[PDB]
């Protein structure tokens, strides 16, 4: 596991020169352009951070193939052979736009992701190893700790890429087949016969593939939109404390408590309370305990004020704020009380969690020594026949 | 909405029926055993 | 035109139930209105405090302040306690005597 | 209190809950107002050898 | 064994079962051999005047 | 006679992990063959377009 482990090259400014050179004059010099028309289209984005340097490749194809067909319309059986150009040119200004849109979309997605929510974790990392790096010119326990987050961030940071990368074929697929369909019909190519073909196929595979789509569709939206964990976050999951190893469109990886690796469908894990420790503030605890009834008032005081003076005294554990609750008195025999406190860590390190907690057990145990606090059982009458 | 202060004043209740039981003396008891010995 | 309105048919019988989804959501949010951020609630037994509302999910704290992510497709067949709301409330204290007492 | 997407009730102690029409439809309602005098048991036991 | 429809497993007594892969699908599966070390817990309990 | 028996037992433990696969293209096997059929009743002009 993860987590849990014990020459034509650059040619190109010449070849714009030529391309220029084609002409002089005269009606074709915009065809002739085409050609080359890239290059022109590579000036533009020079002369017009994120989304920029990802898109302008995609915008630069729109505007281009836009460019094209506007001076293909201005430019003009060769009667059918140009209706047929025409419309092979708006088909593909119309993928380049779709193409367009898909980029974008999942640049957003990408992006948001990440720079949303953790910008300042990757800061705080940069910052450790810079210190590290500056020292080599519990310290230990330290260091470990820098370089385990660093992992953590690492990991989280390939996951969404993957995820993304994945995303970006489902949708590609569709595309390149939504625009092979469209081409084939717009272009007249496609006749009846066809056209019932196809659309009875459609229909047919919209229940096939009806399903699925809507899974992954809703797993997008759990895993990015609602992004109730992170990769190494320790999440509960129906009581489940549970490490996540790894984050995936269809599911999510889990370590149990004794390292067992669980994989669990997104489809089910979007109906579900998801607790995250990870992002917890500091959390609480109880101890609950009971006492006889004929405890005297006055050692329930003396209880209430050693405890006190215990968690005072361990104040990088605890929080000084704790409340004794008396709750029950059981026939005239039990008194049922609890101990609620503040711990100053949230429970991402569990093990840690439970060491402090042990301590105040047994600080709870030697309390009620001193104070000769006891619970007796209800006396039994016999009567004896013979 | 205030938990930790409705606790409070409840357990404070709960004590003072504590209190009153033993001044009235109310007890409870467990129902006699009868034992028959057979050596 | 006709294409494109074509395709909308399509996809809405493959996603028209997450649509569906995401528009009850809104209507348990900004219709219902069950709680607020700060308020009580009671979620199955589970006395919780709210902490942030958002459209698709609701995030609140338990009693040991463990955060948690509730979608909203799920409180909105709930019922939802509101203790912010509620009055001045009530309270029992269960106890036994002997049969004997006077 | 009554409306059309959901019925607001208290409870004994009085927290105020709010129960949706969608899922309050679907299950039996007892309502006291409503019912005529109601009745009610004592349920106890004695030693069999009680004459 | 794997197939397509169904999976098929061997319980600790070595009871062939049958599983739908459609009931599969919506379950959480462990898988041992793809863990890493696993870990383990005793419970236990001793008197309270334990020193 | 020790290492032929032993590669037989091998091929048959990575065979065994591989029938989901060839029940997968029996069943796309089959789907291709349909959708060729109808390609070719189209393609050849041998349908006519009520049928
Ligand atoms: C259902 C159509 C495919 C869905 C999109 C591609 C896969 C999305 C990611 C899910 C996890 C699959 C890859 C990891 C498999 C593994 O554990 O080796
Ligand atoms: C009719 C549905 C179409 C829109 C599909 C996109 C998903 C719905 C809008 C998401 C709004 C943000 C939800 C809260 C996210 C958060 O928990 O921070
Ligand atoms: C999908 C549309 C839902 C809206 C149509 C129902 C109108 C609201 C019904 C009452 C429940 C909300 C209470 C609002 C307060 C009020 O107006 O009395
Ligand atoms: C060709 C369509 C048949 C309908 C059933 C769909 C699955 C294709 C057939 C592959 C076999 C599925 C597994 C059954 C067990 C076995 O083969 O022994």
């Amino acid at each position: 596991s993860r987590f849990g482990e014990p020459l034509m090259i650059e040619l190109s400014v010449f070849l714009c020169l030529l391309g220029c050179l084609v002409c002089s004059l005269w009606f074709l010099l915009l065809l002739v352009i085409f050609s080359g028309m890239l290059i022109t289209h590579w000036i533009v984005h020079v002369a017009v951070l994120y989304f920029t340097h990802g898109l302008k490749t995609s915008v630069e194809v729109f505007i281009w193939i836009t460019v094209v067909l506007a001076t293909w319309v201005m430019l003009i059986q060769t009667r059918k052979i140009l209706e047929f150009v025409t419309w092979t040119i708006v088909t593909v200004l119309i993928g380049a736009f779709l193409w367009l849109v898909k980029t974008t979309l999942l640049k957003i997605l990408a992006s948001s992701f990440h720079l949303n929510r953790f910008f300042d974790r990757i800061q705080e990392s940069v910052f450790h190893h810079s210190v590290l790096q500056t020292l080599a010119g519990a310290f230990a326990k330290w260091v470990v700790k820098v370089y385990n987050d660093q992992a953590a961030l690492k990991h989280a940071l390939n996951d969404n890429k993957t995820a993304v990368k994945q995303l970006n074929k489902l949708v590609t697929a569709i595309l390149i087949v939504m625009m092979i369909v469209i081409w084939l019909i717009v272009t007249g190519i496609a006749t009846t016969k066809l056209i019932v073909l196809l659309s009875s196929q459609l229909v047919v595979a919209a229940f096939i593939f009806g399903n699925t789509c809507k899974t992954i569709f809703e797993a997008i939206i759990f895993v990015f939109v609602m992004h109730p964990f992170d990769v190494g976050d320790r999440c509960v999951i129906d009581g489940n404390k549970m490490l996540v190893e790894e984050m995936n469109i269809l599911t999510t990886v889990f370590l149990k408590w004794d390292k067992e690796k669980v994989y669990y469908p997104n489809s089910i894990l979007c109906t579900k309370a998801i607790g995250n420790f990870f992002r917890s503030p500091d959390q609480g605890d109880v101890l609950e305990f009971s006492v006889d009834f004929t405890t005297p008032v006055l050692k329930i005081g003396d209880l209430k004020d050693r405890i006190k003076m215990y968690l005072e005294q361990n104040l990088n554990f605890w929080h000084p704020q704790h409340n004794m609750v008396v709750k029950e008195i059981e026939n005239v025999n039990k008194i049922k009380m609890a101990l609620f406190v503040n711990h100053t860590i949230n429970f991402q390190d569990f093990a840690e969690k439970n060491r402090r907690r042990s301590e105040l057990v047994l600080e709870l145990k030697k309390i009620f020594e001193e104070l000769d606090i006891k619970y007796n059982l209800l006396p039994q009458e016999i009567s004896i026949r013979n």
